[PDB]
């Protein structure tokens, strides 16, 4: 199964923040074609 990415604390960047929700996004569509 696919593994969830490390959550980012409150005082994320951004930028990184962005990448999380894309990474998460990601995850939701590994997860769904699993």
């Amino acid at each position: 199964p696919p593994k969830k990415p490390k959550k980012p604390g409150x005082n994320a960047t951004p930028e990184k923040l962005a990448a999380y929700e894309k990474e998460l996004a990601a995850y939701e569509k590994e997860l769904a074609a699993y």
